């Protein structure tokens, strides 16, 4: 029933999808600019050029998190904002907007527990092949060093990246987000220079801090399940299983690549050298956990790599846009813990997506992302009991916002956004969590 009295309760935001003001006070050019102003790439032709309005509005969202009562944030540092060339001088008026931020919130009583990398790499980096490119991760590294230099006097909890799969495959490989190329050997060349960017920036990150931190990295994780015990469907299941999760856990872990992995690439896998292998396992104070949903895996050989279609079970819920499946997230927590080193676990990312409307009484009644917060906490007590060593919980998202390359048509927050007048109002969902932390 009950959680650690000190356990983490937060929401989540990412710069991109919240803060709109893309050229003020310095701000240079990051790749999801370039993309959403793309014709055709954005579903509903929207752009974050405003989104939430959250550069000048994040005392607004420091409300609404108060009324929450909530006692994190997580948010991310958006880096145009302070080297807007990507590499080259700092932009310290977009350190010092930081600053004044994270003083706000530890004034609300509200710890940080910052994002340095939430997809919005410099447009001009990627002019020299972004994550295709090592230099990237040098780079990265130092922007690291000097946001740790400024702010970890009172931010202890920080993690390098969010969801390396989502940058390197979405954004290389299959093209649905930005940079949007469309190359698997680009994608694997890209996972290995966002890994080792990772490590790197630990390594830079400690060095500058001038006080110990809690460093960690945040991925998405998919349980797979084969759809029969055939040998063609269990196969298919692990090859799922590796393309999105082993992929990036081995080698954080010191486990190297999968083997398995690089022989089902065969020429695309990345060269890894034995000593970026090292630098990519620098010890980590936490793990986030981002959890959406399952994969129920059956073996599609002539689909494209990595060759596993999705069984979808039409008696499980579905929200906007996705398969609600809860017991997916005690299972994977379990197997982190029994199989993988990294602890503490903190659940970085949770939530959905509705067609959610202001009602006539003014209230938002999204009975369907109550119920869905409900049962992921029950798993979560569940995995508690179990010994797993969670440490607390973010709410994907504070509020509705830009949501990539949906625009603002999918609403993910537990507070509604009026895209035209900005005005925020929280929704049923929003209050239920609010009486269920202060019960706890
Ligand atoms: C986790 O997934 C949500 C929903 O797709 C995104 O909005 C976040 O940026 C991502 F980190």
């Amino acid at each position: 029933e009950r959680f650690p009295a000190d356990f983490v309760w937060g929401a989540a935001t990412a710069a991109y999808q919240i803060e709109g003001a893309v050229r003020e006070d310095g701000r240079g050019v990051s790749i999801w600019d370039t993309f959403s102003h793309t014709p055709g790439k954005i579903a509903d032709g929207t752009t974050g050029d405003v989104a939430c309005d959250s550069y000048h509005r994040y005392g607004e969202d420091i409300g609404l998190l108060n009324a929450l009562g909530m006692n994190a944030y997580r948010f991310s540092i958006a880096w145009p904002r302070i080297v807007p060339l990507g590499a080259g001088p700092i932009n310290q008026a977009g350190l010092d907007h930081y600053s004044r931020m994270v003083d706000a919130l530890l004034g609300a009583g509200l710890q940080p527990f910052v994002t340095l990398y939430h997809w919005d790499l410099p447009q001009p980096l990627e002019d020299r092949l972004g994550w295709g490119s090592r230099a990237t991760a040098t780079v990265f590294a130092e922007y690291a060093d000097i946001v740790v230099r400024q702010l970890g006097d009172r931010v202890t909890h920080w993690a390098t990246l969010n969801e390396p799969w989502c940058s390197a495959m979405l954004g290389y490989y299959l093209g649905v987000h930005a940079p949007g190329h469309t190359d698997l050997k680009r994608g694997l060349e890209a996972s290995h220079n966002l890994l080792l960017g990772h490590g790197l920036a630990v390594q830079a990150m400690r060095a500058a801090a001038p006080q110990p931190l809690q460093i960690g990295i945040v991925l998405n994780l998919t349980p797979t399940y084969p759809a029969s015990d055939s040998p063609e469907d269990v196969a298919a299941a692990r090859r799922f299983d590796g393309f999105v999760n082993r992929w990036f856990l081995d080698p954080l872990a010191g486990r190297g690549y999968p083997q398995d992995m690089l022989d089902y690439y065969g020429a695309a896998a990345p060269q890894a050298n034995p000593e970026d292998l090292t630098q990519i396992a620098a010890p980590l104070d936490w793990l986030g956990v981002n959890y959406y949903e399952r994969m129920r895996a059956v073996d599609a050989p002539d689909a494209s790599l990595p060759q596993a279609q999705r069984l979808d079970d039409p008696d499980l819920p579905h929200t906007a846009d996705r398969e609600v499946y809860p017991e997916g997230l005690y299972d994977i927590l379990l197997r982190l813990h029994n199989d993988y080193p990294f602890r503490p676990l903190y659940i970085t990312e949770n939530g959905c997506a509705l067609h959610d409307e202001i009602a006539e009484d003014g209230g938002i009644h999204d009975g369907q992302r109550q119920a869905f917060f409900e049962a992921h906490l029950a798993q979560l007590q569940r995995a508690l009991a179990a010994g797993v060593p969670l440490k607390g919980y973010f709410a994907w998202s504070l509020l509705d916002n830009f949501e990539w390359a949906m625009g603002l048509s999918m609403r993910y927050g537990i507070c509604y956004t009026n895209f035209e007048t900005l005005e925020r109002r929280i929704k049923d969902s929003g209050y239920w969590l609010r009486d269920f932390i202060a019960g706890q």
